[PDB]
């Protein structure tokens, strides 16, 4: 095996999939090989679609999935509105082992929160995080209420030892303001805050962003990912 | 004693005031004595005053603050900014106690999400609910999201073995989207659903918010509350 990470966030809109493709270039350009797995997507009807925003913006290739509904819903309300069921927890676990491989930072992406529910019986990407001895990477906002929001998230990976990779704020706003300047002390006094991105590096190109991304996070720890 | 509920809720802003204002006015037209109790209150040099809202709409006289910090920041940081401290664990407790008695429901707001601090150091309300024997009644969202934010704060009641009391929607809208109308049917299958109170239930005034108070809960749950 390699290093399987599953990327989390405290909710929904809290930029998990721009912190994978951030972290993807990171490691890439660290020489590191990076496979991305997004299970299951919704929203498609509308054009979401986080793989390829990490093809666009890191370059991954590996990039890794099993459904797509139409709806911008939670993937079981979308599954229920389409007809059709989620895929099996064998599914997901299986295809992101197959990913996995020595060399590789192989990302995990959910869809919302930890707990939301992503194949049949209600298994989530904590259980599939449990299942496949990843450790999480928690994506977190800098505004009131996350603190909240994170140890809420930290407490349940610990309840199942799921290790604690670190934290990622999604999205700095500029200029920060009060409150988003506190609750980054406070965040770094629970967790390793690994990397805060700028608000709008998504809309970044590839180059841009690949600089934004490998000044983001320490290149030791990306380095020592793997 | 009496009967203590904490109200906490999924995060900052989904109603836990209007609840707590709305469950106090259904108990209290079921004859039932009402407190509510607000620890820590901040944002005040904005005029965020929880007790006093409550007090507006429901008519509740029996409001019980304690540390007030100006800032609308968390506690730790309101508190920090103003220069001052947060009050202690058994400080929260005895402000609790005091208003505890038999046939009286005392309601316990926080600041914020069930994980925010309120006291050094770390010690948050559902510690205090534990101290006070609470029930804890969760506000929720109906909005994307809502689910893994519920399921997690009834986890982390779990993990201390402080009882959830149900569910309320602090916002229901009319109508309901495709997405409210799953959520809250999932929410159904997750915990008992107590009420969903209809959006912009803080412009009714007092006859208005009494009567959708009163048909938001189940009377027969509200009276059980207390014996
Ligand atoms: N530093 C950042 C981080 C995020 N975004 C934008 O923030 C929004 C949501 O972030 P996203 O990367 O989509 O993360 P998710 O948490 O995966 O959203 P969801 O799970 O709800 O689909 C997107 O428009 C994304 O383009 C941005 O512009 N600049
Ligand atoms: N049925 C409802 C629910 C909420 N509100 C309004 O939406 C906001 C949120 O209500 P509040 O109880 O203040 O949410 P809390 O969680 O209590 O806010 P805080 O985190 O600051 O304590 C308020 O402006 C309130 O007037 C309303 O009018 N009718
Ligand atoms: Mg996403
Ligand atoms: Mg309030």
């Amino acid at each position: 095996g390699g290093t399987i990470l599953v990327v989390t966030g405290t909710g929904t809109g809290v930029g998990k999939t721009v912190v994978c493709a951030a972290l993807a270039s990171a490691a890439r350009q660290a020489g590191i090989d990076v496979a991305v797995c997004k299970p299951v997507q919704t929203g498609t009807a509308r054009g979401d679609d986080d793989l390829a925003e990490v093809g666009r913006l890191a370059g991954v290739t590996q990039l890794a999935g099993l459904a797509r509904y139409p709806q911008p819903m939670a993937p079981a309300a979308a599954a229920e509105h389409a007809g059709m069921a989620l895929p099996a927890r064998d599914q997901i676990v299986r295809l992101i082992a197959d990913l996995d491989r020595p060399g590789r930072l192989t990302l995990v992406e959910g869809a919302g929160g930890l707990l939301v529910e992503l194949a049949e019986p209600g298994v989530t990407l904590r259980d599939v995080a449990v299942d496949v001895a990843a450790a999480a990477l928690v994506v977190v906002t800098a505004d009131l209420g996350t603190l909240n929001h994170t140890k809420l998230t930290l407490e349940a990976l610990a309840a199942q030892q799921v290790s604690c990779a670190g934290l990622v704020i999604g999205s700095w706003p500029d200029p920060p303001g009060l409150v988003a300047a506190s609750n980054r002390s406070a965040l770094a006094r629970i967790a390793m805050v690994r990397a805060a991105l700028p608000a709008g590096a998504a809309s970044l190109d590839a180059g841009d962003f690949a600089a934004m991304s490998a000044a983001a996070f320490d290149r030791n720890w990306v380095a020592g990912l793997v």
